[PDB]
C-alpha cells in the first residue's frame, strides 16, 4: 500500500501507540484521517494537523463498548461522506485484570463488533468494494503475561480472529493482518492491575526488561501497513518489525 | 489423580461429550459427583445415577452469564454441602457467530468467571486447600475454523486463559490443564450458524472429514484427568490423546 491520498479511519488513534503511529501515518499524506476514540484530545488533533496541514483530519467520539447498531450508524455516515475508505484500523484496549468483564469487552468484543459494522459497507456480497483491516492484537496473544491472564487471552482471541478474517477475504473481499508489539513503555504499562493480585508488583517486574519506545512501535506500525499482507502476523518488538509463523497444530480441512 | 473417592465439579455436564465424559468418570468411585448445567436433562440424570448408585450425584441449575457474586453463592452453597472440592471442569460452551455477545460470555467470560469465584474457596493465601481445574477448550483455540470466527476465537481465549492459570499455580495452588477435542459428532456441530452467513453449509462440511465419537471423546478425557499433569494441553482428535507443545515465540521474561 501506497498511503498517499488514501482514507483512513482509525479507532484509538489518540492512545500512546496510536498517536506515534497517528503522528507517521499523517507524514504519509493521506487524504482523509477519520479519528475515532473514547475522549476527544485537543492538544494531539493540533499536533497531527501541525505536522501536515495537507491531511482532512477529523474526531468522532466512539466507545468500542456500544452495540453493533451504534456502530453502524457512525460508520454509515463517515462512508456516505467520504465515499470509499481504504483502511481500518482496530486500536482499543485496557489493560487491568480487576475489570474482567470491561477488559473482554473492550479488547475482543469491541473489535469484533466493529469489524462486523464495517462490513456492511464493504463486503462484497452487497455490493462493497472490499478492504483492509489493521487489528492491534499483541504478542501476549502468543504467550501470556501470565499475571494479567484474562488481558493476555483477550489479545489471544483477536490473534485468532484476525487469522480467521484473512482467510475469508476470497468472500467478503476485506483482508486483515494482525499489529502485536511487544512491550512499549506508554501510560497502558507503568500501573495496572493483576488478576486476583496475584502479583502486585506485575508493571515494576515486567518494565524492569527490554522495552521499545512508543515512536520505534509506531514507525514499524506503518511500515506494516504499507506491506499490505492479507494475514500476516506482525510483531513489533525491541524495535524491530518481523513476521511470524502460525503453528499447524489442527486443521479442519475446510 | 485418582479419583476413588473424589469431590467434583463439572459445568455443563449433560452435553454430548459432558455426558459421555460424565459417564466415564461415575465408573471411577467418586464420592460425589456434582453437575452445573444451564438447563435440566432429567433422563440423562437418572440414567448417571443408575451406573454406580454409590457415587452421590446432585444436580444444580446454573448459568454461566451470572455475575461472579452469583456464581459464588451457588459454590458456597457446594462447598458447605461436601466440604471439599477436588476438580472444577469447566464444560459451558454454544457455537453460533449469530450470537456475538453471547458467545463470548458463555465460552470465554464464563469459564474465567466461574474459576475467580471457585478460587474464593481455593486460593492458598487465603489459607484454602488448593485445587485442579480441567478446562474444555478446542483444537480451534489452535488453528480456528475461520468460517465460526468468534466460536473460534473464544476458545483460542481459553486455552490462554488455561495456560496462565496453570503458571499461576504457585501463587493460588490451583493447578490447571486444557482438554481440546477435535471434531466430535454432537449436536453442536450438526447445524451451526456462520459469522455474517460466510458459510450456510459449514457444518456439512465440516463432517465430510474424519471425525471421532464422543465416546471415544469421552474416554480420553477421564485418561487425562487422571494424568493430572499441570499445564498440559491436551489434544483428544481422531481417537486419540496427545499433549500439544505450545509455540514459543515471545516471552515476557516474568
Ligand atoms: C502488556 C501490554 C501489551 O499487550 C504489550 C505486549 C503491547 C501490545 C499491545 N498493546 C495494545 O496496543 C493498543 C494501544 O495501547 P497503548 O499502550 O497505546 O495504551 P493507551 O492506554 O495509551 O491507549 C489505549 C487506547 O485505547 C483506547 N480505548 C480504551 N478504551 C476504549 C473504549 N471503550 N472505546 C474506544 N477506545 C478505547 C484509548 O482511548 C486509547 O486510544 C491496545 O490495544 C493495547 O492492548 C500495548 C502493548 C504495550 N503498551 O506494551
Ligand atoms: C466446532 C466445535 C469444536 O470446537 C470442536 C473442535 C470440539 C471441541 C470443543 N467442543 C466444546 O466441548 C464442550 C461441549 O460441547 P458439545 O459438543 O458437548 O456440545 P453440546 O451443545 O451437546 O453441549 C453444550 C453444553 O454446554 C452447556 N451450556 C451451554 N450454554 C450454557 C450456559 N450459559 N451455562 C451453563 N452451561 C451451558 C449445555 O447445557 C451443554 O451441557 C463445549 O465447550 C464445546 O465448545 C466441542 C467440539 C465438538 N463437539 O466437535
Amino acid at each position: 500500500m501506497d498511503l498517499t491520498n488514501k482514507n483512513v479511519i482509525f479507532v484509538a488513534a489518540l492512545g500512546g501507540i496510536g498517536l506515534d503511529t497517528s503522528r507517521e501515518l499523517v507524514k504519509r499524506n493521506l487524504k482523509n484521517f477519520v479519528i475515532l476514540d473514547r475522549v476527544e484530545n485537543p492538544t494531539a488533533l493540533a499536533e497531527l494537523k501541525a505536522i501536515n496541514p495537507k491531511v482532512n483530519i477529523t474526531f468522532h467520539t466512539y466507545d468500542v463498548t456500544v452495540p453493533v447498531a451504534e456502530s453502524k450508524k457512525l460508520l454509515k455516515k463517515i462512508f456516505d461522506q467520504l465515499k470509499t475508505v481504504d483502511i481500518l484500523i482496530n486500536g482499543a484496549g485496557i489493560l487491568d485484570d480487576h475489570q474482567i468483564e470491561r477488559t473482554i469487552a473492550i479488547n475482543f468484543t469491541g473489535l469484533v463488533n466493529t469489524t462486523t459494522a464495517i462490513l456492511d459497507f464493504w463486503d462484497k456480497r452487497k455490493g462493497g468494494p472490499g478492504g483492509i483491516i489493521a487489528n492491534i492484537c499483541s504478542v501476549t496473544g502468543f504467550n501470556a503475561i501470565h499475571q494479567v491472564p484474562v488481558y493476555s487471552a483477550s489479545k489471544a482471541a483477536v490473534v485468532s480472529f484476525t487469522n480467521s478474517l484473512a482467510k475469508l477475504a476470497p468472500i467478503t473481499g476485506v483482508t486483515a493482518y494482525s499489529i502485536n508489539p511487544g512491550i512499549t513503555r506508554t501510560p497502558l504499562v507503568h500501573t495496572f492491575n493483576s488478576w486476583l493480585d496475584v502479583e502486585p508488583r506485575v508493571a515494576e517486574l515486567l518494565l524492569s526488561h527490554p522495552t521499545q519506545t512508543s515512536e520505534q512501535c509506531g514507525q514499524n506500525f506503518v511500515k506494516a501497513i504499507e506491506a499490505n499482507k492479507n494475514g500476516a502476523i506482525w510483531k513489533l518488538d525491541l524495535g524491530t518489525l518481523e513476521a511470524i509463523e502460525w503453528t499447524k497444530h489442527w486443521d479442519s480441512h475446510i
